[PDB]
């Protein structure tokens, strides 16, 4: 059974690959995440917003407990992401318990898991509804500082490619493989979770190659005829003309607009002539996956092409090990940043 | 040429998901607000008709046939069509004090609410506003869109006109381009206006789909013109006003406004100007035609905030929406940034 598509190590780099080694999360205090909602619980509502810090153990898990915990139906417990099991995490859990009075959440006890807040809100908390994430990185055993160093600050101004972390493509990547699968033939798939896994990872894989591809032009931030351009910091996006390239250009280099690759599905996929051209050529092989996607009725999106981690900072500890901090949008992973700075 | 349609600038972005708008007339009712309750005295009589099946000036006409009154005796402030359920106001001149029995009254489809004398006569765009409840069925991607309600709340939506300006099959705009190319007049009265009306309204969905594409949609400029909420007065904004003018934009309490390009000056000033003409400076021929036939140049807000937005989820793929539009404003420009339709 012959396989697929570009693999995730083989992902083209925008500074190159790595000339040096490290270690990504030694230890789970190695690898801090702070999420970042937006918005403050409103203090009144049906709902109940618990703020946890959890080490070892994945945020279904949490909430399966708090649902318990507080006797209701695990459906009742929802959250804004997904949060690494092997690591330091602090993010927000929802329970739906409404009425006046409010459960005490202090007796809530379990194992890798400290509740740090908890108030009602009126709408529920659902999953993708954060503006992003804070991380605290220490990489180990760097075995290059200087070029780590060098592409720290190359990243300060260029950013990373904006890469669905390995992660979304499930432990050994079964969620990619099971979806290649599945498109292979036309039998629905039951299951509403490892369905959405599997779309999830489709699409992903589609965007990251499209992404790698571009990554292969001269110039990877050109703006092009047809380029589906968004605006920094929201979803808002509008398609570039050659009329207006030159300003377009402008604002791109000055990280106003984001160049954008297609999230395919159906409907249009945003880009026109051009730009649309090279998409469809950059995944012309997945047509499985292209048609797996429409017939799911997947709406094409868009995402930015490229990451420009917020608040950039970081310190060495001594001539192996540093100490990285970085703001995220919802829907980045820290693992794309990492992945130019040293090989895992 | 001239942006087209579906492809104006989204606040919130093209949506990931879609459903269906108006399924029967039921999905979509529209509740007319006067803006006022009826005198309760004059020598005309209001009727609040619930209509279902059928237009405006069609049940007008059969009002006037019950009342044994000329058809032209019969007004409205708002003409409405059959695949729609509206609850609208029909205006009949009756002398007198008298009230005839509007119980008898019996239409198919329709349905007599209300009647009480007043003073005024109704005019066509006369109304204050809409009430709207509509059902999205078939939603694809209930997430996306609840988000989106959500959104709205916060920063509402372009006030684009809506498609139904433009024509069926886009038409009038059409009809307004072939004649913005030629010094030929034009003999019919209502052609007249409903070109006038698809020229000035493009240029306007146009100016406004530019201004979206800036860093900070709401952001107020030296010679802009804001507009006060909830009326037509407006004003230009200073740069030495910009901070306080800012926050009362921010507070919703003043709109940035778009120009509805006609004779006589547009209104705002400066950079804001200069913007403006930029935005349509590659329709020539179509702002030569409103010049030219002394349409007056006007404001019209570039954002719309629903009022008393509220809404509710029958199950995973159906939802009912509320909101109230003030006149002029369009549900379908609400729609447009919840859900893809075709």
């Amino acid at each position: 059974p012959r396989g697929s598509m570009i693999e995730f190590d083989n992902l083209t780099y925008l500074h190159g690959k790595p000339q040096g080694t490290g270690l990504l999360k030694a230890n789970p205090e190695d690898f801090v995440v702070v999420e970042d909602l937006g918005f403050e619980p409103d203090g009144e509502g049906e709902h109940i917003l618990v703020r946890i810090l959890k080490n070892g153990c994945n945020t279904r898990f949490v909430a399966d407990a708090l649902a318990k915990f507080l006797k209701i139906h695990a459906r009742e417990v929802s959250f804004a992401g997904q949060k690494d099991k092997h690591a330091v995490t602090e993010q927000w859990l929802c329970a739906r318990v409404p009425g006046k009075e409010m459960p005490d959440l202090s007796a809530f006890q379990l194992e890798g898991c400290q509740v740090l807040e908890y108030a009602r809100h009126k709408r529920k908390l659902r999953l993708g509804a954060l503006k992003g994430n804070a991380f605290t990185l220490v990489l180990r055993e760097v075995s290059n500082r200087d070029d780590v160093e060098q592409r720290l600050i190359d990243i300060c101004v260029k950013g990373v490619p904006n890469y669905f972390g390995a992660q979304r493509f499930g432990i050994g990547g079964s969620n990619l493989q099971g979806a290649q699968r599945w498109a292979q033939t036309n039998t629905p798939v039951r299951d509403r979770n490892k369905r959405s896994f599997w779309l999830s990872a489709a699409r992903s894989a589609l965007f990251n190659q499209i992404v790698a591809e571009r990554l292969k032009k001269a110039d990877v931030n050109q703006v092009v005829d047809g380029d589906a351009l968004q605006l920094a910091g929201r979803g808002s996006w509008f398609v570039a003309t050659t009329e207006e390239l030159a300003e377009l250009q402008r604002r791109v280099n000055d990280k106003e607009l984001m160049i954008t690759a297609a999230l395919p599905g159906s409907g249009e996929w945003g880009t026109q002539r051009e730009a649309l051209a090279f998409e469809q050529a950059a995944v012309a092989a997945e047509t499985e996956l292209q048609a797996l996607l429409v017939r799911e009725k997947v709406e094409a999106a868009r995402r930015a092409m490229l990451l420009y981690p917020q608040q950039l900072s970081w310190n060495w500890w001594d001539d192996v090990t540093v100490e990285i901090r970085f703001w995220l949008p919802a829907g980045s992973f820290a693992t794309s940043v990492v992945r130019e700075l040293i090989n895992t």
